[PDB]
């Protein structure tokens, strides 16, 4: 049926793009409204994040220099370290999952 084709492949076309630029223009539209206040909150996570990401960061590398610079000072903490750690080991052995891991990252 030629009118059917050509019926349907109209309706379609003519509702596929009004559909298609309704629901995009409403979206949009309503994106840019609330966008006007969603300002603040956009910022906000971005600024907690990367406040919060570098925080934790910083504080770490900085909890680990500062802690080697002032067990540095002293070899006792190397030695019961070192020493309590391959005491358990040798005692009780028990350190496969570490190959495990070290293949994986």
């Amino acid at each position: 049926s030629l009118a059917l084709i050509w019926d349907d492949l109209r309706s379609l076309c003519l509702f596929s793009y009004h559909r298609l630029r309704d629901l995009l223009l409403i979206v949009t539209r309503i994106v840019e409204l609330l966008g006007r206040r969603g300002w603040e909150a956009l910022k906000y996570w971005w600024n907690l994040l990367q406040y919060w990401s570098q925080e934790l960061k910083n504080s770490a590398v900085n909890l680990l220099n500062a802690t080697a610079i002032a067990v540095a000072e002293g070899t006792d903490r190397v030695i019961e370290v070192l020493q309590a750690a391959y005491r358990a080991i040798r005692h009780i052995p028990r350190r496969i999952r570490q190959g495990l891991e070290r293949i994986l990252l």
